[PDB]
């Protein structure tokens, strides 16, 4: 069962398909139209079912070109409303009817984020995006909004005629809208079944490049030049990936660089994955989050998981996937080296949660839990640090990848659980069973805390961070001196990175030595945003008064919430900058993104 549903479950109905016709109304900050959910019975005699809403407005129902009887039940907080609809015929088991719902979303959508002219680059237009992981595509229309469902789609949308819209899907063409010479309609058709989840939206003044044989970069026109060069790598890498994970299947692979308040490094909407400005380093550094949104068109696109509980087969396989990309590209030490940076991640992450919290468990239960609440890195790299672990343990990264194409094939275009994965794992390397039974199976997916287990990992890369991160937090004052531009010579922006994570960990050091730190490496002129980042977290925890307004700046100039929400709550545990940094939130909490808002506002117990 799918605790984050209010909707039928898919033992009882299925959505076979979207067709979305609808209207972007940028003065009212309302998606308006229709629905039409082709919907398949599961059972005989089916007279009712339920879909997921949030903050929706129902006009009708209609069934048989007749309107149906409907009702929306009370609120239960994240989850939305459920909806209500009763069937004019009773259906038997594998009949499929259509169901036309029109209605309109919220300017409060928890999907969406209505940006006005002055929060985009051209300062001339409006813009829209949408983002629907984990559960909020109920918050812009009806759907069972569960991965355990997956539904192909078509969309026509009308958007004034000087914007672009596009979508999670292959574009099929614009005309001028019948009913509205001010305005376009774009067409959109994603013949590959989809969890919902994956459906989305971009409304605004938008330019492309192309940059590799099947990828365009897509953006406002001030930032295409930019993202054409960071880029570049992206058909190499889907190469590399189609070459471990099977045929690519989704025609295209474009990519979206958004405004800056987009919450998220990167979100693999197929055939257009969506990623944050904050990328832009320069020097193409951050290019491992392309990796792994390329990644999930096999790890979660392809082969989903059934319920948020399993999130871990999602993030744990693309993370795995990801890190192979760029071993092949850059090296196996550098596989390594960011494997093992990853087993630092989920050191924070479980220092931070507690080593016996519930949240720090491999499969979780999300029963009465905000997923956007529960969200961290611990799917992430305590799925990866098993599947490296398991691949140490079964002969090695050729052996282990067999499995991940085999594992993709057999599940491709299903809705997966952890039980299924372990099942396969178990017939796949059945020659290696009792070996498989050494591994503690209910600590590893089941238990709190760090894994049972540690692998090995590969040093090359990562002693000369260690090293220097050891010398600064040993040194005392007489010290401080012997520190120069010279010790950063042989580092690469990864290594610096690195070295920052290392000494970040044992924060806060002395006022003198990040002062001195700041002295001789300049930190402050490095607009790498992962770089700058663990450096102004460096800097506000070790209380250094000069670093607050570029705290702040860094914390509301973009919106990444992986760098604005630990920005806000590290300036509101400084004393000095704490009213500041609620003041701070308070004024652009308006403007927003609503999920951004909401975090942080818990983060800072504010409102
Ligand atoms: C390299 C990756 C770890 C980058 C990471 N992005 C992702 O993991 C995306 O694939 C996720 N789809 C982001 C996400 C997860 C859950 C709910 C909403 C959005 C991010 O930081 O945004
Ligand atoms: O969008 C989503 C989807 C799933 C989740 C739940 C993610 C999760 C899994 C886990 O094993 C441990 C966690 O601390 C958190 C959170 C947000
Ligand atoms: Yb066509
Ligand atoms: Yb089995
Ligand atoms: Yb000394
Ligand atoms: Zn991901």
């Amino acid at each position: 069962v799918d605790t984050c549903s209010l909707a039928s479950p898919a033992s009882v109905c299925r959505t076979k398909h979207l067709h979305l016709r609808c209207s972007v109304d940028f003065t009212r900050r309302t998606l308006t139209g229709t629905a039409a959910l082709t919907v398949q019975s599961q059972e005989d005699n089916l007279r009712s079912l339920v879909l997921d809403t949030k903050d929706l407005t129902i006009e009708k129902v209609v069934i048989n070109g007749q309107e149906v009887k409907y009702a929306l039940g009370e609120r239960q907080s994240y989850k939305g409303s459920p909806m209500e609809i009763s069937l004019p015929i009773a259906l038997s088991k594998n009949q499929e009817i259509v169901i036309e719902i029109s209605f309109e979303t919220s300017p409060k959508s928890s999907a969406l984020q209505w940006l006005t002219p002055e929060q985009t680059s051209g300062k001339e237009h409006p813009y829209l995006f949408s983002q629907c992981q984990a559960i909020h595509c109920r918050a812009i229309l009806p759907c069972q909004d569960t991965p355990s469902v997956k539904l192909t789609y078509t969309a026509e949308v009308s958007v004034p005629k000087e914007l672009v819209a596009l979508m999670s899907a292959i574009r099929d063409g614009e005309t001028p809208d019948p009913e509205d010479p001010s305005r376009k309609i774009y067409k959109f058709i994603q013949k590959v079944p989809i969890p919902c989840y994956l459906i989305a939206l971009v409304v605004g003044a938008l330019e492309s490049r192309q940059i590799g044989p099947r990828t365009l970069v897509w953006s406002e026109k001030e930032q295409v030049e930019k993202s054409a060069y960071e880029f570049s790598e992206t058909e190499s890498m889907l190469k590399i990936a189609e070459d471990l994970g099977g045929p690519y299947v989704w025609g295209q692979y474009d990519l979206l660089v958004l405004p800056p308040s987009f919450p998220y490094g990167g979100m693999e909407n197929p055939c257009l994955t969506f990623v944050t400005p904050t990328l832009l380093a320069g020097d193409k550094s951050l290019s491992n989050v392309i990796a792994h949104e390329i990644s999930h068109s096999w790890t979660g696109n392809l082969v989903t998981n059934k319920t948020w509980d399993h999130f871990w087969l999602n993030e744990g396989h693309t993370v795995y996937l990801e890190r192979h990309i760029c071993g092949r590209l850059f090296g196996e030490k550098f596989r390594h080296f960011n494997a093992l940076g990853g087993w630092g991640e989920l050191q924070n992450s479980v220092k931070t949660f507690g080593e016996t919290h519930p949240f720090t468990k491999l499969v979780v239960d999300l029963t009465d839990i905000d997923p956007d609440v529960a969200y961290s890195s611990v799917p992430y790299e305590k799925g990866f640090a098993l599947l490296f672990y398991l691949e140490q343990l079964l002969g090695g990264p050729e052996i282990f990848l067999g499995f991940l194409k085999a594992y993709v094939e057999k599940f491709s275009y299903k809705s997966i659980t952890t039980d299924d994965w372990k099942d396969f794992l178990y017939s796949y390397f059945k020659d290696k069973v009792d070996v498989l039974n050494q591994v503690d199976w209910n600590a590893w997916l089941y238990s709190p805390g760090l894994p049972p287990i540690k692998p090995n990992y590969d040093m090359t890369l990562t002693n000369a961070c260690i090293a220097l991160s050891q010398r600064w937090i040993t040194a005392k004052e007489d010290d401080l001196n012997s520190f120069n531009a010279t010790d950063l010579k042989d580092l690469s922006s990864h290594q610096l990175n690195e070295f920052l994570a290392q000494t970040l960990q044992r924060a806060p050091l002395p006022l003198g030595h990040i002062k001195r730190m700041q002295e001789v490496y300049n930190f402050n002129a490095i607009n790498n945003s992962e770089i700058r980042f663990r450096w102004l977290r460096l800097c506000i925890q070790s209380k250094w008064e000069d670093a607050i307004p570029l705290a702040l700046k860094m914390a509301t100039e973009q919106g990444r919430m992986k760098f604005t929400r630990p920005l806000f709550k590290d300036l509101a545990a400084f004393d000095k900058s704490h009213d500041q940094a609620v003041r701070t939130y308070q004024e652009h909490k308006a403007s927003m993104h609503p999920v951004t808002a909401m975090l942080v506002g818990k983060d800072l117990k504010v409102d």
